[PDB]
C-alpha cells in the first residue's frame, strides 16, 4: 500500500498512539547481558537502553571491551550503521577508540551538548584550533582542522592520530544544531538536506567503515536517520518504489538495537521525511 496513502488514512484516523504501540509489541527482544554486568555501570547513560549481545560493538582491549554501541547492517540496502548513546565524561577515549578501530569516515550527532537546561553528552571535540584534545586511556589525539557552520548544521573536519603508530585520518563531524527540545521539525526540509550533505561526503559509502550515529540514548533521533536514509535506498533500488514497507523496515533494524524511534511523533516524521524525500529519487 503506498505510504502516502496509509500516511492519511492514519492521520485522518488519529491512530498513531495505536500504530506505534503495535511495533512496540512486535519488536525483538535479545538478551543484554554484557551491558548489565556491574563492572559496566558507569559506561551505561540510561538504564534501561542496552545494546544486545549478539549486534554489540566489542572494543579491541582485554580489560574491559564494552561500549554502549550497536551494528544495524541491512542485508537488502547493502548499508552498515553504528548507533550509540551520546558519550559520557568516563567514554569519551572509548568513544573515538570504536571510531579508529571500525574505520569510520563520519561521525553524525543530532542533539545539543545541553537540552532542557541538563547534559545530554561530553564535550567531546575540540572547540579550538591550537586546543587539541589527548584521551590518555585508549592513546589518541584529536585536533580541530575546519568548522563550517550552517543556519541547521555545523560541518568539522577533525584529525584523529593514533599515538601509538601515529598514522593520521580525517573524520568528518556532521552536527544536526536546530531538533527543537520538545516533539519533532513542523518540515522534514531540514533534515533531509542534512542527510543528502552525509550521503555526498561518501560517510555512508562501503568504502568506508561504518557511519557512527548519536543523540543522547541513541535510539530515538538516531532510529529516525537510519530508517528514512534505508527506506528511500530501497525506493531507488526496487522494481516498485511502492512495496517498501517502513514499519517491516524498522521492525528488521530493531532486531539490532531495542527502542528505535521513541515517540508516536518520531515515527509520523519518519513518514513524513520518506514521503517528501521520494519526490526526489523518483526524478525530481
Ligand atoms: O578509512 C578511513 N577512515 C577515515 C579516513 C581518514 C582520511 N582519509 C580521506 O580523507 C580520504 C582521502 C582520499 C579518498 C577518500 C578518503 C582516508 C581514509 C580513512
Amino acid at each position: 500500500m503506498e505510504m502516502e496513502k496509509e500516511f492519511e488514512q492514519i492521520d485522518k484516523s488519529g491512530s498513531w498512539a495505536a500504530i506505534y504501540q503495535d511495533i512496540r509489541h512486535e519488536a525483538s527482544d535479545f538478551p543484554s547481558r554484557v551491558a548489565k554486568l556491574p563492572k559496566n555501570k558507569n559506561r551505561n547513560r540510561y538504564r534501561d537502553v542496552s545494546p544486545f549481545d549478539h549486534s554489540r560493538i566489542k572494543l579491541h582491549q582485554e580489560d574491559n571491551d564494552y561500549i554502549n554501541a550497536s551494528l544495524i547492517k541491512m542485508e537488502e540496502a547493502q548499508r552498515s550503521y553504528i548507533l550509540t548513546q551520546g558519550p559520557l565524561p568516563n567514554t569519551v577515549g572509548h568513544f573515538w577508540e570504536m571510531v579508529w578501530e571500525q574505520k569510520s569516515r563520519g561521525v553524525v550527532m543530532l542533539n545539543r551538548v545541553m537540552e532542557k537546561g541538563s547534559l545530554k553528552c561530553a564535550q567531546y571535540w575540540p572547540q579550538k584550533e591550537e586546543k587539541e584534545m589527548i584521551f590518555e586511556d585508549t592513546n589518541l589525539k584529536l585536533t580541530l582542522i575546519s568548522e563550517d557552520i550552517k543556519s541547521y548544521y555545523t560541518v568539522r573536519q577533525l584529525e584523529l592520530e593514533n599515538l601509538t603508530t601515529q598514522e593520521t585520518r580525517e573524520i568528518l563531524h556532521f552536527h544536526y544544531t536546530t531538533w527543537p527540545d520538545f516533539g519533532v521539525p513542523e518540515s522534514p526540509a531540514s533534515f533531509l538536506n542534512f542527510l543528502f550533505k552525509v550521503r555526498e561526503s561518501g560517510s555512508l559509502s562501503p568504502e568506508h567503515g561504518p557511519v557512527v550515529v548519536h543523540c543522547s540514548a541513541g535510539i530515538g533521533r538516531s532510529g529516525t536517520f537510519c530508517l528514512a536514509d534505508t527506506c528511500l535506498l530501497l525506493m531507488d533500488k526496487r522494481k516498485d518504489p511502492s512495496s517498501v514497507d517502513i514499519k517491516k523496515v524498522l521492525l528488521e533494524m530493531r532486531k539490532f538495537r531495542m527502542g528505535l524511534i521513541q515517540t508516536a511523533d518520531q515515527l509520523r516524521f519518519s513518514y513524513l521525511a520518506v514521503i517528501e524525500g521520494a519526490k526526489f529519487i523518483m526524478g525530481d
